[PDB]
């Protein structure tokens, strides 16, 4: 009930990279039951960023996702209180990120705070030389335990000379109050960065995301 067809959200970052720090300050907006949002970004600290924004992309919103009726929104029904959930990245050369995050709902607005520790990335590869290009489309397994969701995503940065760089995600989700479990299920997603200026310090992104069942 409280999750409108319509809501904004606030978001602050920090973090850092090869021992690198910065902060992120953004706003977004959706329609959390087509399962659609934006956001705009802006780096706050630390900027210009010595590394891909295609690192930061994916921490940036899980109350967004379409559900198909039988299958029990686990983010949705967490509020007002909301969630929290850890993030580890791990990617084919040896990157590693860890990611924490809470979410609550102060007036109506979401909020979101994010910590972020990246580690162990080559300084030439592609990461720190800024050459990805956006995230494929994914899919991400989840499964229920304890009360708690835990997701995986083998997933792929596109790189600027046509490859593709491998990054595996694995992430606990957990609500500030019991809900009703769904099963295992299945959400794909495709986020995209809209627009940018000159240096990557105010970016735009977009993504759809859509639960749906596993045939095996």
């Amino acid at each position: 009930a409280v999750i409108k067809e319509f809501m904004r959200f606030k978001v602050h970052m920090e973090g850092s990279m090869n021992g690198h720090e910065f902060e992120i300050e953004g706003e977004g907006e959706g329609r959390p039951y087509e399962g659609t949002q934006t956001a705009k970004l802006k780096v706050t600290k630390g900027g210009p960023l010595p590394f891909s924004w295609d690192i930061l992309s994916p921490q940036f919103s899980r109350a967004f996702t379409k559900h198909p009726a039988d299958i029990p929104d686990y983010y949705k029904q967490s509020f007002p209180e909301g969630f929290k959930w850890e993030r580890v990245m791990n990617f084919e050369d040896g990157g590693a990120v860890t990611v924490t995050q809470d979410t609550s709902l102060e007036d109506g607005t979401l909020i979101y705070k994010v910590k972020l520790r990246g580690t162990n990335f080559p300084p030439d590869g592609p990461v720190m030389q800024k050459k990805t290009m956006g995230w494929e489309a994914s899919t991400e397994r989840l499964y229920p335990e304890d009360g708690v969701l835990k997701g995986d995503i083998k997933h792929a940065l596109r790189l600027k000379d046509g490859g593709r760089y491998l990054a595996d995600f694995k992430t606990t989700y957990k609500a500030k109050k019991p809900v009703q479990m769904p099963g295992a299920y299945n959400v794909d997603r495709k986020l995209d960065i809209t627009s940018h200026n000159e240096d990557y310090t105010v970016v735009e992104q977009y993504e759809r995301s859509e639960g749906r069942h596993s045939t095996g």
